[PDB]
């Protein structure tokens, strides 16, 4: 009946920039709530999926690993008004050219990187393709909220940025964007955005900081211009597809 | 070889709060582009699905009618740098017991909603059920983002009041929203988004409940819905999103 | 058991300026609360005293009545996660040589007026010695927080403004404060505690308003003029030093 | 006749967190005023209670000793417009598991508190009910004016603070409140009464550290958790309450 | 003993820009004291001279009549905590070329005006010469402070303005000050003091307002300029008169 | 006919707080003008009296010496547009019971002191009374233009912090201002005034109160001087400077 | 001959809506007198001087471009002591009484921006099209003021291409306007800065400013106004010395 | 040929303080190349461009005012499709190694102020005093940047004053400075606005802009330093047309 983890994490030793997935199960009646801590505080990033069988509830952590952590499982389920709690923890600690050319096979980057073009892919990352798409990811949350004329030279920058061209020659390099190509972005399209994100380990390898970029004049071949940003007149409120799928599953019950 | 449009959309005569679906058909070397103007800007809520094959292009646009509009199609594409353009119109109109009572069948708000509660559907739109399921998310687009503490306020807040209760009462007649409990999420816990929309629309009047219209929690307890509990998750400060968990998960399954 | 009212709320046809109370007990279980309505809305000015015994709960309103309303008490309790409510209203209707001059007998402005002056009773009220100790009372709640030094200020300009001295002569005649007099608790002292309340027909009969009132300087004998304590900083509730002493002679 | 005191204060040595009353007698004509002096300034915190009798003024300052300290009391009256002075003053010291769990008997938590508990009476103070029964109203005087909606959020934060709940067990072991309830109230209910009183040892007892407070997440059984009466607007002080009871008795 | 009025104000009737003198006696003991009260409040301009003549006291309070007012005369003393008062009242009433041209007899202006010139007095006032140097005073009064920097400027301004030099002609008419000379006055030398003194028949007749003057490029010849305002490296603060005629009588006293 | 200086200013070897005058004659035609320059600047305080006569200007500068300083004097006409000048310079150097009890005998604070007290005179200064009474003036210069309110307290405050009464003691020693009469003249009264003042030296520091540094009243009500009471006055809002009010004298009388 | 004097006055003239008009003054004295135009009593509010001083004499070019009828006065003044010396003359200029051509634009001040192979329409309501265009950029360049770097290509483009606009296709004169898509791009983003100071309604205004709420969208048809053209960025020198300085440095090496 | 080449490529100088020099870069391709001008990596800080482009060839000519060395790079760049293709050529410019002597001045940016019987002190510590100096009055303009109406006859004198100072009585080359009164009115009066604007450093900056700490008193000694002269206003038109339109005008008719 009081809460019990049956499942523990388990401790890892992984390498650098590693998607490591840390497991918990616990059981009880009332069917007990896992809570993932992480060094004494919620998790900074990652994802849980939770699949309540019966009585036994399954929690999935899944992280990126770029510094080491303790990492902790909470099993509780309340009793009238006197809760009951398992622990378990698991330590995650790290171990130990420059990368490789390859096409962008990701989806969040698929509107704006060239299908015919080699982008950079850095090896200091165990799971480089994976890293690289989640940094992404990382910049997005940074910039928070996106206003209509904001969204397309931030992703364009962004996927710029970290998923960068191969320089031609047989030395995998990557093509930096442009300082005028970041300051565009940052003190025009999306000049409001970027004012609230100035009001992390993970902030500084995706959100691209203008000064450190090379100028288009210095020699325009090495680096990434701003690109032609196709306008859409799509509409301002955009049904979600939570929304289209619920619409179409009542026209197919008639 | 240049844009050309063999089915136009039609004119449509229908009922307050009714969806439909706009169609517009185009053709031409290169496939042109459809783009759908609403009263000449574009369209403000609404979906296009899009779908091409054989230099056509088949565009929909569905659409909540509450009020009337001339819609138009425009089909272009481009020989060089000269575009090449064909347009068709057409005028939606609008034609023409308070409600009734029914369980919660929609997924926006299946986490809030007991599932077994009647909630009140407004017949004066054609499609209720669907309509109060739009208000919902046309609520939460002008809430924009929010923060971790807001979300089930505003969760809780919007789907009572779009999908309020029915009264005990034969007759259907929903049970409004408390003012303590709009003035708890507009002012506490989500005090910094709805200050944000305030700076910034029938959709808008519907959507988002005004606390001065409420009636009083005290005045009779029983006749207003209160601020449910709201349970912390404690989550991940960054929930990496839908779209990145299934990439991983695919590729972690590639191998 | 679901919430009852036993005694409702009576209606009452009052003079202007009367001191009323409304009464409404109810029973349940588990016993209910009584919250009063006011209008529709809630009370502006009042006082509850509630009591409970034998599951029934005893509550009642105290007012000072000096416009028309309509009262409801409503009486709730908890069947799980179910209210129960009963309501009960009751209507307080207003019905039908300026004053007289006596010794102030309050407590509010035991300090400020003197113990062996005459003040103006506005026999304009029904229960004139109360009345004006309850608009004493009542400018305070308007003035809210107030300054060290804007207390011993505010306190003499409200306790002269309300509680007048009597002008000689046979006629009773109330002796008002002077605008200068009430220009410096505003504009110096209480500057400050005057300027947040400046940010209700009980506010304009409690709160002088300068603009309103005579000048010193037209006559000094027709109007009052401006008449320091090193007290603890936070100077303890007399609900703990009670608490403190009836713990003592334990 | 010039300010004369009679009996002056006499020096203590007490243990940590003692309630002490230092006595002060002065006589003259006119009857002289007491005021208390703390290490140069005014009282911090304390009670004076005033009784005159055939010219004979007894002043009565009470404390709550944490702290070593100097006092004085100053026994002043004038004769026309020269001020007359006598001084004496008192030094008070302080001299030389962990508690206790008991039901909760005090009166400023008694709403909050539930009345078949057992809360934690932190021994280090001499007089522990009393001590948390004041750190109580301390806080209360830190926060200063709140919002109705803040009221009942604050209520329950200070009385779940200081009178914390006793972990079971026989090592007596209070529970204190969780991170997410202070800030909860911090951020949320009270969030401008906490920014204006952001803008003292009393202090930190009093009034809780969101920061230094354990998480409901990490074990929501070693904390304790966050747990409306539509009164009136203004509802009246005792005070005129019992004024308006003692003259309807007559 | 008590306050008694002897003296009383006499009603007078004068024409436009008249100086008229009301006058009050009062005798009592304590000797009491008199204020004067113009149309309920304070007197608005004007100047009192008081001498206590033993029992007496006299009162003179001094007026520049442009409009009527009733003026009344309050004499008051204390008698342990109980005032003594008697009122005595008075109404002032209004009765019924453009002016001439002289050398300035003043003293405000000697410092800005030429010796040689011929200034312009308004016969609108019955006393133009005296009004118009009360005005000079007016507009200072609405000035307050003045920098170092801006008194130069403000003194030849008023001044200027007040009392402007006479056309060549036979016909009486004035020079008016330039538009230019009103602004630089305005927005640079006294840029600070205008702001605040713009945070009245009076203010009217003696502040300039700049936008209601010529300009000195539709004819040079037509309005006065900014003159040369001759620098002073004068101490900054400069003792008064006060304490320089203290400083000689104690070296008198040896 | 270039400016030409016969008395030249000479140097100056006083005690702390002591007046001088420094004396500078020049010729010249035209007469020349002559400006005092105090350590390359205008003098800070002082007061300067002129007289021309027979083509021959003498000047006279009067300080109140408190530090050393080089004083100049400069002498200038001017022929076309070229200058001429002369300079001629003096250096005042510094050299070298704590009071005594008197009464006041000044004017810029017999309306506020009483006629019999004795107040303290500091005789750090060689100079005690004249010094205390520039010390009121320089303090009134600080607070510049005043209000109708504030006028009585500035009044009050700085002639009894200037003058300060005898202690009833044997040894001359100065009553304070207490900290309760500073503050209700900073914080009320004179709230605009201390303000504008406080926005923008030593002579500032001797004559304009710093409450922090004063007594309490309450600590012993004997030991420090409290806020006298003020009379308000009713007079015109507009009082005609004296500069008027004697020109209209003399013309009235012309006839 | 010592006192100002107006040998030349201004003189009268009749024109078409559109005219440049150059008004003439000549003057002398000892010294020789400053020549001010006043314009129906105020200053000129668009015009060019060009004055000449040979001596005793000036002589003071005032050169307008008319749309209304004006009064305007030459104000001769040499100073004599400390008093002034002044002469006037007045000269009224009025008015008299397809909607346009196509040609290559000719000009300077839009030669960055406009195309060769492009016509634009130039506007017939006007006397002189050519140069009322051109001076109808210059106007805009004035209302708009300090330009950011960024802020230059985007606006040397909108004004050029809503003043000089390319002529439709077909044979009747019509303008191709700027889309409002493309004014609202510089109006919100490129100057935005400039765009507020501008904000805080006269005739040469309303004719050179875009008000792009009066403006066709890209939307509706692509092809019916002009988009956002590709703007050029330049690596200028920071402080890029002013033409007169080129020019002074040019005579002297 | 038809990528971007360079066919002149810039030379090192040696040359010495305050010299102008004139960098040279041509560059050839179809389409034509542009040429950028790079100064220790960044843009030219002060300096001026003229290029001509004829068919296929552009001729870029950079002038500088020498003070510091430096190391400058011609970029020619042309675009083929979506690919730049881009030449670089680098020169260096490095440095070699009575104050000044008196003369009439006889620029252009200072004859509305400088009187023509006076003689200013010309800094021999340049190579090309006059040159220098004058663009020194340039250099402090654009450190002001927008000056009001009112502010712009007091800076001119200021600034020409203090740049071409007039030279001291005597056999020995030596400037008046301005006063601190001259210079702290300008300051803290007519350009009070445009002055806090420009406070919120670099070497042409110290040269040009007065620092009114750093100068002598008028009530020191009136006949030692420069007083603040009469400023002369002007009703000139509140838009005036720019010369480049003038110029324009000028050929049309
Ligand atoms: C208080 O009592 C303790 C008892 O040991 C003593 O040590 C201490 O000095 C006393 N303090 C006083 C008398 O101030």
């Amino acid at each position: 009946v009081f809460a019990r983890i049956l499942r523990a994490p388990e401790s890892h030793n992984v390498t650098f920039g590693s998607f490591v997935t840390l497991h918990c199960t616990a059981t009880g009646i009332p069917v007990p709530t896992i809570t993932w801590i992480e060094n004494g505080n919620a998790v900074s990033s990652g994802s849980i999926q939770e699949s309540v069988k019966d009585r036994v509830i399954d929690s999935r952590l899944q992280l990126f690993i770029t510094k080491p952590g303790l990492y902790t499982c909470i099993a509780t389920n309340k009793h009238g008004e006197k809760f009951s709690t398992a622990k378990a923890a698991a330590t995650i600690s790290i171990a130990e050219n420059k990368g490789y050319c390859a096409q962008y096979r990701g989806e969040v980057c698929n509107a704006v990187l060239a299908k015919d073009a080699l982008v950079f892919l850095n090896t200091s990352y165990a799971d480089p393709e994976e890293a690289q798409e989640l940094l992404v990811h990382t910049a997005w949350n940074e910039l928070k909220v996106v206003s209509p004329v904001c969204r397309p030279a931030a992703e364009a920058l962004l996927c710029n940025h970290i998923f960068q061209e191969c320089s031609p020659g047989v030395v995998p390099t990557p093509i930096p964007i442009c300082r005028e190509y970041c300051l565009a972005v940052k003190e025009l399209f999306c000049a409001k955005e970027w004012l609230v994100m100035e009001e992390s380990e993970m902030h500084l390898l995706s959100v691209p900081e203008c000064s450190k970029l090379p100028s288009m004049h210095w020699d325009p071949t090495a680096c990434a211009r701003l690109p032609h940003l196709e306008s859409r007149y799509l509409p301002e409120f955009s049904w979600p597809e939570s929304f289209v799928l619920f619409l179409r599953q009542r026209q197919r019950q008639l």
